[PDB]
């Protein structure tokens, strides 16, 4: 009976996407803190587990999986007692995959990580307008995802919603979501806030926001 | 036949083209010229509001994102799963490497620089954009260990994803074969595939487009 181990810290958006998924699956697991501020991802012990020095990492028995999106797909496929969260139908799965690849690059790499690195790590107090533009571009794209639908990848909650909420709920540290401009995006956030296990995201999202607010900058 | 929307110079388009060739799946190819802003036409925006390529239409289905498209293609049309294994541990590694490509390689290192130079008319590139490329090469060199592919001992769609972007990044930073012997050997391995010209043709066009827009790098 495998109980997996998750490595991470709650402030990290992709770690929170995996925390939401584990909670949705009601799957017990051990959680090991990798304090990124203590540069703990660069330890010799952790670099053996993950040469990319990133979190989250999941150890599942003898398996070692990095990347929140790979981890979430793996978790649902192995332990999911239905497949609503990651449907087996190929066209619907492709939409969930598409939305997670979108989160990986357009949201996380291009908008979030870039700006967070500048502010939280490099101590910059001025950032170019393009870093703010990356954020509003992401919001604009996600607003358009909804159409006549409730969630980012269909009419059911999927791991793509967990992926995208983890980062969008972090980006609001930099640019709050204008509810008038983004009504569908705002409603979707409100909907997810009502999940019984949403604190697996909101606690760390609030920590991320607090860390960002303590490092002011101009543009 | 499936329909693929793209242009050969685009890296993620070329990852899909490689996949289609590997699968021997005939398709209609519709060229969307990005330099002429054809992705912003009323008709293309209807098909894909993100105005991106590649886009695949298959019957009444629509799939965007090269990595989503490739996984779908192998799972739907592959005669076996070698290019995208059904085993969950093996699949997770392929997924991991494609997610890595999408963010660390494509969004962070390639698209950033290419948009600046090719589309936005900038000639001054911060040293940070060059650092983002060498970081990527360092990460990929480390994937191999004793294996010959990025996601295990057999060719997978993760190889097609990473070669499409790495073969474009050399426009900016040629791969030092002394520093990156495994990455170099892997490129040479893929170059042997009978259908590799589905990547090399457009990669050369990408390189040519970059050489036509001279730039300098700024920063210690
Ligand atoms: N998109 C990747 C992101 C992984 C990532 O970059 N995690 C950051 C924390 S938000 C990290 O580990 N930074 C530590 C480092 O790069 O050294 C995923 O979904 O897992
Ligand atoms: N994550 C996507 C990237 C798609 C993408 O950014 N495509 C570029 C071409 S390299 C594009 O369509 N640019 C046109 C635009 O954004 O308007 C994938 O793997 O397919």
């Amino acid at each position: 009976m495998v109980k997996p181990i998750l490595y991470g810290i709650d402030a990290s958006p992709p770690v929170r996407a995996v925390k939401l998924t584990l909670a949705a699956l009601q799957l017990p697991y051990d959680y090991k803190i990798v304090n990124l501020m203590n540069k703990e991802q660069h330890s010799e012990e952790y670099l053996k587990k993950n040469p990319q020095h990133t979190v989250p990492l999941l150890e599942d028995g003898d398996a070692n999986i990095a990347d929140s999106h790979a981890i979430m797909a793996y978790l649902v496929s192995k332990y999911g007692k239905d497949d609503s969260l990651y449907p087996k139908d190929l066209v619907k799965r492709a939409l969930v995959d598409n939305r997670m690849y979108f989160e990986s690059g357009v949201v996380f790499a291009n908008a979030l990580r870039s700006l967070a690195k500048m502010i939280l790590f490099l101590g910059k107090t001025e950032v170019p307008q393009e870093r703010i533009d990356a954020i509003t571009e992401a919001y604009d794209f996600v607003e358009a995802f909804f159409k006549d639908q409730t969630y980012v990848a269909g009419n059911q909650l999927t791991i793509a919603d967990f992926s995208l909420i983890s980062s969008i709920s972090s980006l609001v540290a930099f640019v709050p979501v204008d509810a008038a401009k983004y009504p569908k995006l705002s409603a979707w956030i409100k909907r997810l806030e009502q999940l019984p296990y949403y604190a697996e995201n909101s606690t760390g999202a609030q920590q991320f926001v607090a860390a960002v607010k303590s490092k002011p900058f101009t543009v």
